[PDB]
């Protein structure tokens, strides 16, 4: 009833938006916007609404007022993904417009295309590139092209990883553009194409980049590319996107006339090519080199040249993995949208799924399918991100019974990754043999190998009580059936000799009597290693931690070794020393193999790990965190980045004044709210309080007036009446689910930088001006907005001030006057602080975010109530969110687990210590586990509670308190 | 008397040359080219020599041969300085043959040319550039086109610092060639044009290079070009390379039809310009934009375009400087060739020039114009690049004092400059007053200006003594007449407060004294900064330093503090804490104003810098790096004492065997030494010791015999009879000018960066193999070169081992034995390790290096010899020769001194602990300073030190073994 509701009110503001002038168009979209994207609607979908949109977008009389609505309701931080798919599913109409004749229309769609793509779900991008492509493509208007550029463009920004994926698709679709006939579209294909290579990140071949783009446009460039190509050293994963921008250089290189070219594109495709573990990679790139390559076979008249090129050809066919006649292995569907949404709708082939849920079916197997190509399996990741579009259709048990079914089915249709192969030989072996390892009648290791490469670092993983450590003892110890004797293969186990020297004895002593060498010799290595004068003739008992290490390294230097055996080398070891060892072991040109607990210290060492699979020992290629992409099962492990435990929210920033914590520091009264051009108001007669021992859950089903009441409470619309009581400095945290989805976008910042972003202007970008675009972070001449006070028109001379105004701020300007508006002697002239006004933060946002950005800060820092971004204060706060230093500050967002992702997200969301934490829906995203979590840390938090569901389990012990809208009013 | 004798070696080696046939014209060359490049010649040069040589090139018969010496006489480890100037000089003919219809000298040509760019000092780049420039546009061969095309790209990467100044000539240049009728020409032109905006290091615009370059080649692209850049947004300093790069365009911007794009030009123009801080970047650029500006001020209609192009044309004329009339201000010439010329000439004309000679003087002025332009203008610096070239013609002592008066006088040019613009960047002002500074009388400050901007970061420097704390006591304790008080904008002198607490007081309480809140307040905000309630509980006289710094820091929050003043905040403090305090002041968002001796420190936290100037306040933008490339006159703020000026050597490596520094590590008996195809040996009958005690002084006046002799003690030259014996690991360390001067082509990498370049492969790059022609790199073609080994042809198919071979390393070959050569069956077939064979280092290098350079690795780690470039190590063993650690690690060898690089090439140079160093001429190039503090080093020297000289002033007191040539006959 209240949901119908909700549907009444999107007729009035519609039907106002349908009359919309270009001078109010902006105003009425706005409203569409901040209604239509809350929880107004009982597992369904305003369907008339979306119906008059889609007939609005089309028709010219309408096309602006509704695509401008699109866009407001696109916004970066509220898009909901209740609306999401159907907003998408009007996309290919929208670019029809960005092809229209008539300038506003065009301009309007134009920026649309750019507002959607800045807003969907950044992991749903296999809904959104089809409907471009297919446009651009199948177009013949060249400012629709060059539209489309510009949102493959802003694509790149907002799904940086997930485009990377795409790239064998979208090059070949930028590179025809780059030759389109019409001069205005090469040059947006090129820039576009520039911007796509963004996502290569390959440091091998980075600073060629501009180099292949230009061959693209110019084939003539092609013999001179090849050659600055063959010094490259490739030595960093080659990834589709590093493909879909070498091959078809390399492929155009071997059909050169000139046999050195035809070489030089034979070394560099073998070169690249056998740093492919994964068939599948290369496999849709073999057409275009194969060929050219037994076709050089055959025409190459000199030996030398002809070997090389048929080394490639071996490569590839490895690497490749093709079968007889060449024939290329048929490619994992895995991916696929279409193998997605046969898994799914199988899944609901029992349920009843109304054809206007059908789009959102379709949106469920695109994000399904793009989490298997990111290879993100574990079950919070898709909790995170599918589950709130089920529920458009089904009620939330259901919804995640299914959803966890389809992760199963899905994952399942993974490709085992074939078995690790050894033809990365730089240099000799240190050893390569066939052996049993035995520890009292039980068996570690049966008939498995081993083969170590000179100069090469090792790290071995494996489950808790495998025999890791045995095994090393067993190397050092001479004790494995075919490894080399020490006389052929020195090997060190690194502090854990034996010798009978006394506490007394002198470090130079102690090494001398091992006879490793002279006394004069042995010196000279110890002061080489930081050893001084004094240390030398101290006696062994007092050296610590970190000298101990660098004597047990110095010692290994005389002894001449040839593998260092290190078991957790960390251990008492502080940051610098730690810093010191990686460094050490990275340039000191020996073999290392490792054993430790510390996954940051594996991934700066390790090239390589071994892996115990059974009684086998498995080489992967990659430090710890990529092993762990190509062996799954490893996130079990007792490696530091496994590490995943509950955690507790921070204590709640001290209020002066506030004596008990029943004492209010928010008191609403007689407030309602009526949305400009509707006929009555959405929520009336409002009065509640809040204090640290608030405990409130908001319950009922979603309408006009639960969304409302809730928009109010959160900040985002400012009340139509009523007195606000807000303490002074007192802070509201606002867990959404857009949060946790969007953080996708930003998988190669540290968890640090991630809070970081997320505060850059002092305030949450996430929760703070859901009501306004923001799209506008990159311009500076939209700054001369004309504001209208007093019915003049006047500019921003300056932001001086703020305070609390109701449920959100206000700051103080200065103005300057217009005069002559139009004519050759418009002046805009300065306004004494007489005529200066207090504007809400929604007016000045989006043209003045900095300046008031500077003013909040200023405010902060006066009230003694600003946060520093420094590293060691967002460590100390994500650990109290479960979350461990060392990952918060070197490593990527890119490896943490679902839940990790979501102890991060919460982490930034309460970051600023809030005294009330309001948390919309936090169960139609959340799995078991992680609910459990975040309902005994809701329980133990210091402040005021707001819990906003549709489940009653969760409200179980979170709750004393109840808000429940019934026809536009609230009692408690 | 030897000097005559080097004329005929040279005549002799030349007839040889003249006639070499292809076969063997490279070993030839090699003979004249290490013979060229050595000490041969007392003030003057080969004249007849390098006419042969001239003519001889320009002869199609001896064209291929003459030029090939050439490009073996420049290489990149040997070129001497010597000889510099002359072989320069035949580039017109070299360009010219680049052009030959005979495939064959058009090859040579090209790669000569490649040779002389990768040889000469890049600092000498404008003598050199021109020929290059008039060649590529007065030519209408395209062959030659292309070769001097690839010959500006591999400027870039020798002289990147020098070519980037060259940006707003060049890329004219190269544009007015992209627009060539042969398609070959117009790819080649974009290729080069693609590598030169590699200087641009501008991130800003980065993804807008292919399409600026793009635009260039077909200008109807201008206006949606300037459509896609209107999204930048400026932030990097705008460089010369950044404007050569965006004026052309915005130049055609303005003049387009449309008004949009007109408008759009200038937008962009505006938010670039703004960023200019140095008129004299901008000046010859607003010919280019001055006239479209004032046109379209005065033709367009539209009122929005108008204020753009004003606003555009107004920020023009403030950061160009123009008088009124829009008078472009007089473009300097403190840097132009002819400006220094006429100077040098002005100085020598009392001295006699002969004209072969006056090519010398031009290469000097060349080199000194550059000094100017990358304002380098120290006295060491000036005499490490043009001492040695003075001394061709002139007597050392006259040479440094012409040369000393040279530097001030073009020094004197360098205009002086602009003050501070801040008022544009992002602040209110925190305070702007003019004030005078007397302290106890005296005058420090004459009514000058201070302007600082909230939230923003500045340090204070000036001459050691200037007043720089006073300032800084007057402003904190309010004694600054005009300056804000606390209750306009409070202060805080970090850690510098007085007051009478207990040494028992409480953290707690202590902070509580202040009155900046309650005890629980103060509670809850010392714990959010990092305390615990341990602490807060504790004594304030137990807290550490670092804990005391935060302490402070964390009193100055509560208090609400607008300013933190902090003085030499880094002492006391490890690099953990000092690294913290950097963070927190980047982040707490309040100003801070800081004097601090580390420059490093300076750099990490200030974004602005004050410097005393006389009794005046002089702002700059920039940390303390970019300040000193603005203010060079800075770079000696340590200085002021004769001992911060001092190092030391490192102590020779251990070597076994050797109990006294008497014992010789080095004995050559019946030693000689003949070019083949010279009619006498160079030297003969030479029998010498050397011991770790040695201190020789290779005396006399330079000749045949000299070179000759250090050529082979430093074992560029294998003798031809005689003995040689070398102590295991002995490890000799040899010292050019050659390092010194070309350290100029790597002012981007770090000190430790650096030395890592040069050692990359376990080997100075700098010094070895100055024989041979290693520029091969990239070059994986000619790794088929033939060794004929028992008369039988083969290739290398693996080096296996060394072994010491006379003064250098013999390496055993596996090899491909070559079957039906020159038959449809040829075949090269592995031989097996049977027939390996020993081959000479100087055979394999130039086609073999990366594999020779593998087997010295495994060598140097087989004997323990290898040394580890670690941080630490670099750090430590750079600390030795006088450099900060914090310098060596983060900062960029482009901000030091010319006196800094010295320390830092004499300690790359003796990275490996030699057991001798061998320096060559030292005074030719060193000033009275440096002499000093090298002959100081010399003296304490643990090992052995040969010193080739002319002057007996270095060696009296120094060296007391005599090594004197006379008849290719030498006895100590």
């Amino acid at each position: 009833s209240d949901s119908q509701q909700s549907i009444k009110v999107l007729e009035e503001l519609f039907q106002k938006l349908s009359v919309a002038t270009a001078d109010n168009r902006h105003e009425i979209a706005s409203e569409v916007a901040s209604f239509l994207n809350g929880n107004i609607i009982e597992h369904d979908v305003p369907e008339h609404f979306f119906g008059e949109l889609a007939k609005g977008i089309k028709d010219k009389k309408t096309a602006a007022n509704a695509m401008q609505a699109v866009a407001h309701i696109a916004n970066q931080s509220n898009l909901s993904p209740s609306v999401e798919p159907y907003i998408v599913q009007l996309v290919p109409a929208i670019c029809t417009n960005a092809g229209n004749k008539d300038k506003e229309i065009q301009s309007v769609a134009s920026e649309t295309l750019i507002s959607i793509v800045n807003a969907v779900n950044p992991v749903a991008i296999k809904a959104l590139l089809p409907h471009l492509t297919n446009a651009i493509v199948e177009t013949n208007k060249w400012q629709e092209k060059i539209a489309i550029l510009a949102a493959f463009s802003a694509m790149v920004d907002a799904a940086k990883d997930q485009v990377a994926l795409r790239m064998p698709e979208l090059i070949p679709v930028l590179s025809e553009t780059m030759w389109d006939t019409k001069k205005e579209v090469k040059a947006a294909a090129t820039a576009a194409m520039t911007k796509a290579t963004e996502t290569v990140d390959n440091k091998d071949i980075e600073r060629f980049i501009p180099s292949l783009i230009q061959c693209i446009a110019d084939p003539t460039e092609v013999p001179e590319t090849v050659h600055l190509l063959g010094a490259t050293t490739f030595v960093a994963e080659v990834t589709p996107a590093t493909l879909s921008i070498m091959v078809p250089l390399l492929s155009r290189g071997l059909n050169e006339r000139e046999t050195g070219i035809k070489r030089k594109s034979a070394v560099i495709i073998d070169n690249m090519c056998k740093l492919v573990e994964d068939p599948q990679v290369i496999a849709p790139f073999l057409g275009k080199l194969l060929p050219g390559l037994k076709s050089n076979f055959a025409t190459i008249a000199d030996p030398e040249a002809r070997e090389v090129t048929l080394r490639a050809l071996k490569t590839l066919r490895r690497v490749g993995n093709v079968g007889e006649d060449d024939a290329i292995p048929e490619l994992s569907h895995a991916g696929d949208v279409s193998t997605t949404l046969q898994v799914v709708n199988e899944l609901l082939k029992d349920e009843t799924v109304a054809p206007r849920f059908k789009i959102v079916v379709e949106y469920i197997a695109a994000i399904g399918a793009d989490l298997i190509d990111e290879r993100i399996i574990d079950q919070q990741a898709w909790f995170t991100h599918i589950t709130p579009y089920m529920t458009i259709f089904l009620h939330e048990k259901k919804a995640k019974d299914i959803l966890d079914e389809f992760r199963k089915r899905a994952v399942d249709n993974i490709p085992v990754g074939p078995n690790f192969d050894d033809e990365e030989d730089e240099g000799e072996d240190l050893c390569n043999c066939e052996f049993s390892l035995a520890y009292g009648a039980k068996i570690l290791l049966n008939k498995t190998q081993l083969r170590l490469k000179r100069a090469r670092r090792y790290g071995i993983c494996g489950p808790n009580g495998c025999g890791k450590s045995t095994l090393m003892r067993a190397i050092a110890n001479g004790q494995v059936d075919g490894f080399p004797t020490q006389e052929e293969c020195r090997t060190v186990y690194v502090e854990h000799d034996i010798d009978g020297t006394h506490s007394d004895t002198s470090v130079l002593d102690f090494v001398f009597e091992s006879g490793v060498g002279t006394k004069e010799a042995i010196k000279d290595k110890l002061i080489e290693f930081g050893f001084t004068d004094e240390m030398i003739a101290m006696p062994i008992s007092a050296l610590s931690g970190g000298w101990k290490m660098k004597l047990a390294l110095a010692r290994a230097v005389l002894r001449n070794a040839d593998i260092l055996l290190l078991d957790e080398p960390t251990n008492h070891l502080d940051t610098v020393n730690v810093a010191w060892l990686v460094n050490y072991l990275n340039t000191c040109g020996i073999t290392s193999i490792t054993i430790s607990h510390d996954s940051v210290f594996l991934d700066n060492v390790c090239e390589y790990i071994i892996n115990y699979e059974g009684l086998k020992l498995r080489k992967y290629k990659g430090n710890f965190t990529e092993f762990v992409k190509k062996c799954p099962a490893a996130k079990a492990y007792e490696e530091l980045s496994n590490t995943d435990l509950e955690f507790k929210f921070p204590e709640p920033g001290y209020l002066e004044g506030v004596k008990t914590k029943q004492k209010a520091i928010v008191k609403v009264t007689n407030m309602e709210f009526q949305y400009p051009g509707t006929s009555k108001p959405q929520i009336t007669d409002i009065n509640f309080q809040c204090s640290l021992s608030s405990r409130i859950a908001v319950i009922g089903p979603n309408g006009a007036g639960k969304s409302t009441l809730i928009n109010v409470l959160t900040g985002e619309l400012l009340p139509t009446s009523g007195e606000v009581y807000t303490h002074e400095n007192c802070r509201i945290a606002y867990i959404k689910q857009h949060a946790f989805a969007h953080i996708e976008s930003h998988l190669d910042k540290t968890p640090s930088e991630y809070i970081q972003w997320r505060f850059q202007t002092g305030e949450d970008r996430e929760t703070m001006d859901r009501a306004n675009r923001q799209i506008n972070e990159n311009d500076a001449e939209a700054m001369n907005k004309i504001f209208k006070i007093e019915g003049t028109p006047r500019r921003i001379a300056g932001i001086h001030s703020r305070r609390k105004f109701k449920n959100t701020y206000e700051y103080e300007c200065s103005f300057l006057l217009g005069e002559n508006i139009g004519m050759k002697s418009e002046r805009w002239v300065p306004m004494m602080s007489v005529d200066n006004a207090w504007i809400p933060r929604g007016e000045l946002v989006e043209s003045h975010s900095k300046m008031v950005a500077e003013v909040d800060m200023k405010e902060a820092l006066a009230s003694g109530q600003f946060r520093p971004l420094t590293r060691k204060e967002i460590e100390e706060h994500c650990s109290m969110l479960g979350l461990d230093p060392e990952i918060v500050s070197h490593s990527r967002i890119r490896g943490l687990s679902g839940g990790q992702k979501v102890k991060l997200v919460l982490a930034a969301g309460t970051w600023q210590r809030p005294h009330l934490i309001v948390l919309d829906e936090p169960t139609n995203y959340l799995d078991r586990d992680s609910l459990g979590a975040l309902s005994k840390a809701l329980k133990e938090f210091e402040g005021g509670v707001i819990i906003i569901t549709h489940s009653a389990e969760f409200t179980k012990n979170l709750t004393e308190e109840v808000w429940a809208v019934k026809d536009g009013r609230m009692t408690p």
